[PDB]
C-alpha cells in the first residue's frame, strides 16, 4: 500500500498533489472537494466502505447529490465554516445511511496544504 496512518498529523503534507493512483494505496477513504462540495479525488478504499464507483462520483456534489446524510449542521456545517475561515481540522463520528445499510464510521476533514481544497477521510469504528 501507501505507508500512511489515519489522523495522522501532517497528513496533508504526504497527501499533497497525490494522483489517483497513489491515493487507491491508502488503508482509509480519502475524498478531496474543492471549497463547495464538489469531489475533485475518491480513492477505493472510500468505495469499499461507501459503494460509490469513484469515477462515477467525481464532479458530483458530496453534499447535494451523493451523500445527503451529511447536508446537516454535523457534518456539511462544520465543512463550510472551514471553507469560510480558510482553517479545518476536525475528527468525528458518523453514520453514512443514504441508499446503503447504515455504516459507522470515524471522518477526519482537514484543509488541504496548498490552494483551496479540503480533505475527508474515513474509516471503518
Ligand atoms: C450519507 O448520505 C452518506 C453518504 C456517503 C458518504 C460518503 C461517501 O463517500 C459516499 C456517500
Amino acid at each position: 500500500m501507501e505507508h500512511v496512518a489515519f489522523g495522522s498529523e501532517d497528513i496533508e503534507n504526504t497527501l499533497a498533489k497525490m494522483d489517483d493512483g497513489q491515493l487507491d494505496g491508502l488503508a482509509f477513504g480519502a475524498i478531496q472537494l474543492d471549497g463547495d462540495g464538489n469531489i475533485l479525488q475518491y480513492n477505493a478504499a472510500e468505495g469499499d466502505i461507501t459503494g460509490r464507483d469513484p469515477k462515477q462520483v467525481i464532479g458530483k456534489n458530496f453534499f447535494k447529490d451523493v451523500a445527503p446524510c451529511t447536508d446537516s449542521p454535523e457534518f456539511y456545517g462544520k465543512f463550510k465554516e472551514g471553507v469560510a475561515s480558510g482553517n479545518l481540522n476536525t475528527m468525528f463520528e458518523y453514520t453514512f445511511d443514504y441508499q446503503m445499510t447504515p455504516t459507522k464510521v470515524k471522518v477526519h476533514m482537514k484543509k488541504a496544504l496548498s490552494g483551496d481544497s479540503y480533505w475527508v477521510f474515513v474509516k471503518r469504528v
